[PDB]
């Protein structure tokens, strides 16, 4: 097989059949905007004029007034941040992130208070900001998110992730009323959501996505709502936001993935897992079946139990010789105890199942010799 | 010509004659470079390995014993700043940029505290530093940067720029031998340099450069020197350096645009501009002659003067109509007053420099109108 | 006799925030009536060993562990990290 | 009688970076013999009018302008940038 750009550089073959994983480099680029991508850096653009086209443009997808697309979504934190305690000002841009004396508090649930590789605080520090939880763990109520605001507040955050905790917080309803009723702007923390539509139309001023992590788009993200408050955020390009640079490639090839995520919508269906499953139960000490996530969503993965006695592995050595082999083949481990392997095809390129099935079939075989 | 993708977009054509300037997108990727990118995007791998592997690579450019790529120069410096703050301890990085108990002040001359489009202080400020600065505006001794070393010092800062002030300052030697005696480490801001080896050879420990404006590579910079401080600036992706985030295909893409710039470098020869600059002067109230630069750097420029008698109009109304017109041209305009504007041929890609004379005759035409 | 003034005493309780529940009365209350400082470690998905010792200083009293289905239940540190840490700064 | 002790008082004097030169002592040797604190404006080879402005504050006593070979030149704001400045917010 032809060696990709990282075997030409000396590293491991990565098929990647886990999920949008941050270790694996988060998502693959569609070919056509990287087409996007090559034809904008290799041109230059009058900068002040893209930013705007492609913020008009971004706000299509979302129905804001205004957008202003960033690096990445950590960066649209600190950058909306510092536009809620800057207002835009040039004096106050240039002092961040030295909030000190200025109303500098961002309200958040403490269960909103999350890890994604890194804290979300140390974002919200970078933009001048300081934390003021509300709530429990497990239980937060409306008058603990009004007692915490005061004259020193100056933003409120709402966290939308799987790393949050569910039960027993607070609605996107309930900070909505608050930060108006307050006259504070809401920031709402959407990285890897998909939906473009339903927070700006929530009342949120300031809504972050990541366009890595959600599209499939070079590393990107943007940040969407109000006019104003969007133009406080362009206010960073003479303070904080010059060290979270993103150039012109990356923002035409943002434009062009949300293209190419409204249009081919593709999902692979269980049906055409079925092939695939047949033949890894073709191994000897593997079953393969189908299964769909617990939700209901429109996600099917071919789940794998291994039979450690019959074949002579369990599924913890099976999954160590994916990624140990020479090809880093990565999978589901969460019920590797159970002796349950899965594979998620969303990320998985044409024939690189096949180099799957060939893996497993030379890792059965090195169990009986 | 065939319209580029921003002509698609809605916006004008620009042809750089000016310089690497970051109103106009700071460079233009080569396209074998962007070929790299295009493949590192749409493949995944093992980003750990892979920060390895590029700062291996960098470094066979620059001599220095480990580098570390980011996101541009200025978050080069916030990150080096940050390292000579944490020494890589993980809880100091979560707390970054709050460094409220630490060592924090990085020492640095007055003159080299300038404004790159963005104050130095504000990416400083970002790694938890505080300024102290050293020596007046003119004029700066030894004594005086001893004399600003205490132990609440982190590191020192040297930033080489024409923006700073040439005369009066202290070498990089003298910043050398106060860092080594105190065993500090010592920061140089090479972001427009395109000398990769020279700032590692004069003993600095961190050098800090921008791929995009030196080495015409996509939104990158990487930070090149002691392996040890390199190491602690890795530790930043767990805190600040998650905000100032730069992608797998921007990381390929400064390997590749070291290399292409490493394997060519053929510049514009004042043989090759003189067809050009007897063109111009073709043209009535024009006349454009070679110039090369002030200080006998191997650059030369098209020097077109500007008859008002003739031509009808100044120098500063035809570089209005250059950029303002339906393909934005931009040229240098220092000596705009002497009714002479200069053309870089740099940043002129193939063809686009008949498209700028061609323009220059409508102007003479509608000089009339 | 001093309780529940603690101000010139090591009074800093150590523990996970997502150990930092509401079982009809937040559980700071309870600590803070035994003159106790919450010092919270980790996120609300994600605690590492490492955030654990770093809590640790000289004004540190003791470290809390909650045991409940309130608390939350992945990413957190074991009971196990909980008492090695422990008997690594000699704190009960 | 308590100069060069200006304690509690509107002390800060408002100058560029660009001028803050050394004629054989630096002049912020004799605006501190005077009672005055530094306060620098813009950076060392850009100085726009806002920054000039930003530094009024309650606290500022004077504007400083300096006519000299030592002060950078270009990116400077001029002597009527100061005299606007010092005028609209009634300081010498
Ligand atoms: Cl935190
Ligand atoms: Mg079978
Ligand atoms: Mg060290
Ligand atoms: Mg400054």
């Amino acid at each position: 097989m032809t060696p990709n750009i990282y075997q030409q550089l000396g590293l491991k073959k990565v098929i990647n059949a886990c999920g949008k994983m941050t270790i694996l480099g988060v998502s693959s680029v569609a070919p056509e905007v990287m087409q996007a991508t090559a034809r904008a850096a290799s041109a230059f653009v009058e900068i002040d004029a893209l930013v705007e086209k492609t913020g008009e443009l971004v706000s299509r997808y979302t129905g804001a007034e205004d957008s202003y697309i960033t690096s990445c979504a950590s960066a649209g934190i600190a950058i909306a941040v510092a536009a809620a305690i800057t207002h835009g000002d040039r004096a106050r841009v240039a002092l961040m992130p030295d909030s000190s004396g200025m109303a500098n508090e961002v309200v958040m649930l403490r269960g909103h208070n999350v890890d994604y590789g890194a804290p979300v605080t140390s974002a919200i520090r970078l933009g001048g900001g300081r934390i003021v939880e509300v709530g429990s763990s497990n239980l937060a109520t409306r008058w603990q998110l009004e007692s915490a605001i005061n004259e020193k507040t100056a933003a409120l955050l709402y966290v939308k992730s799987h790393h949050c905790v569910q039960k027993g917080m607070l609605s996107i309803d309930d900070f909505v009323q608050v930060a108006q009723a307050n006259h504070l702007p809401l920031i709402v923390d959407a990285a890897a959501e998909e939906d473009l539509r339903g927070w700006v139309a929530s009342g949120a001023d300031m809504v972050i996505y990541s366009g890595a992590k959600a599209f499939n788009a070079p590393t990107s993200g943007f940040i969407t709502g109000r006019k104003t408050w969007i133009a406080a955020c362009k206010a960073q390009h003479q303070g904080i936001a010059r060290a979270m640079k993103i150039g012109k490639e990356n923002m035409v090839g943002l434009v062009y993935a949300l293209e190419n995520y409204h249009q081919g919508q593709t999902t692979v269906t269980a049906a055409q897992l079925q092939p695939v499953a047949e033949a890894i139960s073709a191994i000897h000490g593997l079953y393969a079946d189908i299964e769909q996530d617990e939700a209901g969503r429109a996600i099917w993965r071919i789940r794998v139990r291994v039979n450690a006695s019959e074949l002579g592995l369990n599924a913890q050595d099976v999954e160590a010789q994916l990624r140990g082999g020479e090809i880093a083949i990565y999978a589901r481990k969460y019920q590797l105890h159970q002796g349950v392997f899965s594979l998620d095809p969303r990320t998985v390129a044409e024939g690189e199942m096949a180099l799957i099935v060939a893996r497993l079939r030379e890792i059965a075989e090195h169990a009986a010799d």
